[PDB]
């Protein structure tokens, strides 16, 4: 038996929805918070199937939350508590975003309205262009994290051997700001064999890509936050087999640790 699983079977249908089964409501969170910028917690309402995981999602060089606010009510629909964060800045480079996200775990599990609803061993970490960096960061410092999501991310450490994590790197295969031979692929090579790991590179993307509704980054981060920070194997069906890479698919690469 699984008690961390949640709503029903899932189906194409479902991992690609714009709103999972789940109704949601918001609290916001003020800048005077310390340790990083504030941000809006995005939760389901109902009690009755117990606890949640939690996630927390970090924007980008000179961006706010608003470049990532589309996952927010996205994802907490399939069944989560996700938390996107303002840096203090906007100009704060990778390992100080890595930083602010674990200090946001922290609050949310601690101190938020909501901590009573999310399970404090059950968390993850996610983010874009330099908040994808902090998340690889987030991640090789606090190895109890149960999934890693960087999305476009950008870091001048090119070396994660060091991580423990179960990582999914989100590349944009005409990405010229983190361009994906120079970042997120020499992210993902670098990551230990034994690692469960995925490497996504979106066909004809630009950097920006993660910024705007996306239905493949919802399927393949709802599956992996599914498969791993609720131990789900129902949804383990999207993720292997792997799916596929022509110029018929939405997909230029696709690199995996399958079975």
């Amino acid at each position: 038996s699984n008690p961390y699983e949640r709503g029903p079977d899932p189906t194409e249908s479902s991992v690609t929805a714009s709103r999972g089964p789940f109704a949601t409501t918001t609290d916001s969170v003020s800048s005077l918070v310390s340790g990083f910028g504030g941000g809006t917690i995005y939760y389901p309402t109902d009690t009755s199937e117990g606890t949640f995981g939690g996630v927390v999602i970090a924007p980008g060089y000179t961006a706010t939350q608003s470049s990532i606010a589309w996952m927010g009510h996205r994802i907490a629909s399939q069944g989560f508590v996700v938390f996107t964060i303002d840096t203090n800045t906007r100009y704060d480079q990778p390992d100080s975003r890595g930083r602010q996200i674990l200090a946001a775990l922290d609050y949310l599990t601690q101190q938020s309205p909501v901590r009573d609803r999310v399970d404090p061993n059950r968390l993850a970490v996610m983010g874009h262009c330099m908040g994808g960096g902090g998340t690889l960061r987030a991640a090789e410092n606090r190895p109890s994290l149960k999934a890693a999501i960087p999305l476009a991310p950008w870091h001048l450490q090119k070396d994660w051997s060091n991580v423990r994590v179960p990582t999914m790197i989100i590349g944009c295969e005409n990405d010229t700001v983190a361009s994906v031979s120079t970042h997120a692929i020499r992210f993902y090579e670098s990551l230990p064999s034994s690692l469960p790991k995925a490497y996504l590179e979106l066909r004809g993307a630009d950097h920006f890509a993660p910024n705007r509704p996306n239905t493949t980054i919802a399927k393949y981060v709802i599956a992996w936050l599914k498969r791993f920070v609720d131990e789900d194997e129902r949804y383990e069906q999207f993720l292997c087999p792997p799916p596929d890479t022509g110029l018929f698919s939405d997909f230029s690469d696709y690199r995996d640790s399958c079975p």
